[PDB]
């Protein structure tokens, strides 16, 4: 009956908050936020205890007030703020199954992506030895991989409308964070002034009538009597199939919701990660090289990188991996919802209650990692030399609701590091001060805008 500790009663620095009331109270800390009765697990042992031994009873999601306006319903919430049931399962099952299909763990997409980083590569020559912030460019590239398996396409770099997509999803980021989001989710009867409720979500409601168009004219050049070539006529396919069946999810709501989950996943996770690892690579040079010298006696620099090769690669491997360790770029994860009375770490946590996930808490937890707060490749490896992943690894969090994108976050990752590590060699740009590795908090943790050179090898 032991409820857990917390302080009796900023949303751009929150993962910060959260640490210092770790240490203070501990683990399991209960924290108050409006109407709202929120714990906080961290540490492995926390998150694993509530995400997996109690997977079933922790595998919900909050009520999310403001995506009343983004046209959500019982059968039309996609499956990132699906409530646990149905609606959800067949979503996320439909999403993983049609992946697999399109060639997710094949050759197939494996090919594709690695076309993409020659463009990518391309573009990056283009820059000649000048100092440039390479975010925009790794945005591009990794969002037409996920376009090309939901979309059926890609977009030239330069593309307006691929551009402004880009451009509003970046915003729309920006807009899960703040404080003005949290007081509306907290009392949503604020909803109803008609003044305000155009203003919160400006940016998503632009990004998700920017898609519709390109829906649109992705369905004039669907061919039905065709098997679906992309995630979307996968729906659309199903859509046919469930004319007259109002207790499927596969409607026109949840088809932009699903599309548009989907596509700023692919995009903001991806390239943010990447933007992570050059950062990384250019206050590590060291590091830089003995990938570079992996690369090289395993690939070498002729032929593009095969999913094959990583096998063969522990050292590029690890450095992956601890970039995503180190650049931490989900902090507090996403936020589950109690369906039923549980046990965390001793202390009772009843139903209805919002938990977070401190995955900051347990990618540097300085119990299980050696060197935490720096950035470490040897974190996945042994003295041999052996790739090895501790448990502490969850970037993707765990339980029912993990990352369904992991399969194709890890080779996108691989893919293309390798490919540009393999053909630049990058640096901080001669005269300029060392770019801080702290990142800056908005829902995702990017890391502070910086420069860099790309000289080919
Ligand atoms: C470095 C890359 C990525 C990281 C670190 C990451 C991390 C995460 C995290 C922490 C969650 C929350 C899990 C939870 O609720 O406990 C999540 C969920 C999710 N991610 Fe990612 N992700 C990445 C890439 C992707 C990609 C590429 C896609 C799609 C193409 C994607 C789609 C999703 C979806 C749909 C969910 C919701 C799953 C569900 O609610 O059942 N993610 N991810
Ligand atoms: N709630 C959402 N937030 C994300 C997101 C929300 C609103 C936007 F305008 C753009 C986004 F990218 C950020 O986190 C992504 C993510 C994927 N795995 N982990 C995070 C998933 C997307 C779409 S749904
Ligand atoms: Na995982
Ligand atoms: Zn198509
Ligand atoms: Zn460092
Ligand atoms: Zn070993
Ligand atoms: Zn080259």
């Amino acid at each position: 009956g032991k409820l857990p500790p917390g302080p009796l009663p900023d949303f751009q620095n929150t993962p910060y908050c959260f640490d210092q009331l770790r240490r203070r109270f501990g683990d399991v800390f209960s924290l108050q936020l409006a109407w709202t009765p929120v714990v906080v697990l961290n540490g492995l042992a926390a998150v694993r205890e509530a995400l997996v031994t109690h997977g079933e009873d922790t595998a919900d999601r909050p009520p999310v007030p403001i995506t009343q306006i983004l046209g959500f319903g019982p059968r039309s919430q996609g499956v990132f703020l699906a409530r646990y049931g149905p609606a959800w399962r067949e979503q996320r099952r439909f999403s993983v199954s049609t992946l697999r299909n399109l060639g997710l763990g094949k050759k197939s997409l494996e090919q594709w992506v690695t076309e993409e980083a020659a463009c990518l590569c391309a573009a990056f020559a283009n820059h000649s030895g000048r100092p440039f912030r390479p975010n925009g460019l790794l945005d591009k590239a990794v969002s037409n991989v996920i376009a090309s398996l939901t979309c059926g396409r890609r977009f030239e770099y330069d593309d307006p409308r691929f551009l402004r997509l880009l451009d509003l999803a970046q915003e729309g980021l920006k807009e899960e964070s703040g404080f003005l989001r949290e007081v509306l989710n907290a009392v949503p009867v604020l909803l109803h002034i008609p003044a305000l409720a155009g203003k919160v979500l400006r940016f998503q409601k632009a990004f998700l009538t920017q898609l519709d168009e390109l829906l649109t004219e992705h369905r004039m050049t669907w061919d039905p009597a065709q098997p679906p070539r992309d995630l979307t006529e996968a729906f659309l396919a199903e859509m046919e199939k469930a004319k007259g069946n109002p207790e499927s999810s596969f409607n026109d709501e949840n088809l932009r919701i699903v599309v548009a989950d989907l596509f700023s996943a692919g995009m903001v996770t991806t390239s943010t990660t990447l933007a992570w690892g050059l950062l990384l690579m250019i206050l590590h040079p060291d590091v830089q090289r003995r990938v570079q010298q992996e690369i090289d006696d395993v690939i070498g620099q002729v032929r593009r990188p095969e999913m094959g090769d990583q096998a063969h690669m522990p050292y590029t491997t690890a450095v992956i991996h601890e970039v995503q360790r180190f650049g931490d770029i989900v902090p507090l994860g996403v936020t589950h919802m109690t369906s039923r009375d549980i046990e965390v770490q001793g202390f009772r946590i009843p139903k209805g209650t919002t938990l977070i996930t401190n995955l900051s808490s347990v990618l540097k937890d300085e119990a299980v990692w050696e060197k935490p707060f720096r950035f470490h490749p040897e974190h996945f490896l042994d003295a041999q030399g052996h790739f090895v992943k501790p448990e502490a690894f969850l970037p993707f969090s765990a339980g029912r609701r993990a990352c369904l994108g992991e399969p194709l976050a890890r080779m996108e990752l691989f893919l293309f590091f390798t490919s540009l590590l393999q053909h630049f060699s990058f640096s901080v740009p001669t005269g300029q001060p060392r770019p801080s590795h702290h990142g800056v908090f908005a829902f995702l943790v990017s890391p502070s805008p910086y420069e860099l050179c790309a000289v080919p090898r």
